[PDB]
């Protein structure tokens, strides 16, 4: 069940309703370019880099085909299938024109659709209160696309879509699945599931526009053709940090590394312009490129906005555990992991998933069943930042099958 | 399936971390009010209507309890439980202060949370680059709440929550259910299900902040306490427009009124500041009050943004039908209805639901089974607007159990 307007899930040409067979066409022209067919004056000479032309539409020429990426504010970024550059309003030599530029973004790249009726719309630049149309109403001529204030006698700005391309390599979204608790251990030799065998739950997934996906193998002109959207998945699994057989009364010390590495956060930032904030494993920080889509990404990924100034980092805890049972016992300790994965429209993975190990949500498995280990003591060995320096109140009994979550009763700051 | 920050699903007090006992308190004071405890100067005399005080926190007093309503842009509107007024930044006599005003909204009512660590945050007004705190750092005294830029001398703006109220009458969201096809008719006397008996599918539902819900019986001071969120449901059902027994070869004429009437759109606009746009029965237009929450409302209600300048209206079609069977036949004709319903936290309905009858999606039931009526002719008698003036291509065979949806092949403009 997908909540996008039909303009966001296909490519379409744009034309004046008053033109017999011309449509908006992407050019790589320079200032001083001559539109041969145009009458003399401001409509005959190009005045900016990469103006748009009113060209004879050729079926299946990428230079006429646009996708409308839906922003949270109900405007659109309009990208072309030829090179993935977006439309932009520009004033050059006192003339309002439509050009194509790299996604920045900026307010002049945002367009409003205004529907007049079922098959007629106008393309509004709300900053400047201008509408896109053909220079001096030359609807059947080679000339440029302008954006002008509506006036008695201004050229008619009523547009339509002449052609559609509906086969665009839309991704097939995975189904949502719940996180099941891990199975019980079957004998002393059973270490439980390793991280590579633990089943993944899919908590959320969202489409990501290809425009700000810095895919290491596909340049922009190929992403817009083969993967106009990418898929970001929010998955969870139970991550085993250690397992061992303890003799009766045995004491041991483990180093538990949790959180997410700084290199993984930089990789995620470079790839999609998002990082995990230090306020939680499901809290997203957005840069300039991703911000205009943030509420759609949160709603569909089932994450939340971060309020932190800092990214989630790594922490190393020294834990002392004590087998308070008078039996030989197999213990396996798990924390909840948040796995963020990016795929192309074809299902191929873009890189290694980004993983956050949440130290605040933990489970235990034993053989025999229903045994309990004692957490004697917890010390912080080191932390990348000072955002969350709480530790478990000890002594703490951890029992087979019982999930423990940090709250104000079972934790304290590390110096108390 | 609830994606809100914890600040949006509870009430909390706000306090300086450097105050032993004092929290932000709503006042109904006027300019020239004296803060008895304060040192002389701009901190001793009120300079605006409804300043905030640094008061001794009393547990259970609504004047210290705030809910944070989450905007699409990740700022918040902060409302108090006493009267439902929201916090606002104001300059009075060259002094930056926090006051409480009616939700407007405006940019000075928007606050950013900036987390420093797990239990410490600042309240930022991004327009002005100011942070809320206690006048001249008198953290243990009766005086006003100010908002000042970061400067060497400036009072520490680190805040915390002192108290929580978690029992706030959050609504229970109903489960999503799919639209079933109507049952077959059992005999000639079976007219099928009337609109009041047809089962409703729940396609979407969303929370709506009580601030702009103009509940005809609950004033703002009571809504914030009993129903801090309302529920808007998106339901669909099959709506019977007529049923009759036809003799063999019988012709009849019906007036079919579809759409939604003008009074129903004004009622909806008055109640929640949303109307149905003419571009479709599930397309929402937002006014000034609802716009800041639009993407959350769309995503959770499973509707889409309207691009239309006009609201969905009514249309009256005259249809001529012919029983092309040589049997006596019972016919019942249905169109798809979109039903928008508003309830309080307690489940009580706020008024009559808003219904759009979609003429473009239609079904038929017959007794006996598998009969077909002929649609001879359709003409438009009148329409409120010119947005959709397409009609069915006739003659058209309508068959028992077959849903027909308007497309470019089965419809034409009314003058062809």
């Amino acid at each position: 069940n997908l909540n996008l307007p039909e303009q966001s899930t296909r490519f379409q040409t744009i034309a004046s309703i008053h033109s017999n067979n011309c449509s908006f066409e992407i050019l790589n022209n320079d200032p001083g370019y001559i539109y041969g067919d145009s009458v003399d004056g401001e409509c005959r000479i190009a005045v900016a880099h990469r103006e748009l032309g009113n060209g004879l539409e050729r079926t299946g020429d990428d230079r006429f085909l646009f996708i409308f990426y839906a922003l949270d504010n109900n405007n659109f970024i309009i990208a072309n299938r030829h090179d993935g550059f977006v439309l932009q309003f520009l004033i050059a030599n006192g003339q309002g024109v439509i050009v194509s530029r790299e996604y920045q973004p900026n307010i002049h790249q945002e367009f409003t659709i205004q529907s007049i009726n079922s098959d007629t719309f106008r393309l509004h630049s709300r900053d400047t209160n201008t509408f896109a149309t053909v220079c001096w109403a030359q609807f059947n001529s080679w000339t440029k696309i302008v954006s002008r204030v509506d006036n008695p006698g201004a050229p008619n700005a009523n547009l339509k879509h002449r052609s559609l391309l509906t086969d665009i390599n839309m991704p097939q979204l995975p189904s949502l699945t719940p996180l099941q608790p891990l199975p019980r251990l079957t004998e002393l030799e059973d270490g439980g599931l390793s991280p590579a065998q633990a089943p993944r739950a899919i908590i959320g997934r969202t489409l990501i526009p290809c425009l700000f996906v810095n895919d290491p193998v596909l340049r922009l002109e190929n992403r817009i053709k083969q993967s106009p959207y990418y898929v970001l998945e929010h998955r969870q699994y139970w991550h085993r940090i250690w397992t061992d057989i303890f003799t009766a009364g045995e004491r041991r010390e483990y180093r538990e590394v949790t959180g997410i590495n700084n290199n993984a956060q930089n990789d995620m930032n470079k790839m999609i312009n998002i990082t995990i904030g230090a306020d939680g494993p499901n809290r997203l920080r957005f840069g300039n490129l991703s911000t205009p889509f943030r509420q759609q990404i949160i709603d569909n990924s089932n994450t939340l906005g971060s309020f932190a100034n800092t990214n989630y980092g790594t922490r190393t805890d020294i834990v002392n555990v004590f087998n308070s049972e008078f039996h030989q016992v197999r213990y396996a300790r798990f924390v909840k992991a948040y796995e963020y994965r990016l795929t192309r429209a074809d299902g191929s993975q873009v890189g290694t998933p980004w993983v956050v190990l949440d130290r605040k949500e933990m489970d235990l498995r034993t053989y025999p069943h229903n045994m309990a280990i004692t957490l004697e003591n917890v010390k912080i060995d080191n932390a990348d930042n000072s955002y969350d320096l709480s530790i478990w109140k000890t002594p703490l009994k951890l029992k087979d099958g019982k999930i423990i979550i940090e709250n104000h009763e079972n934790s304290k700051p590390y110096y108390n």
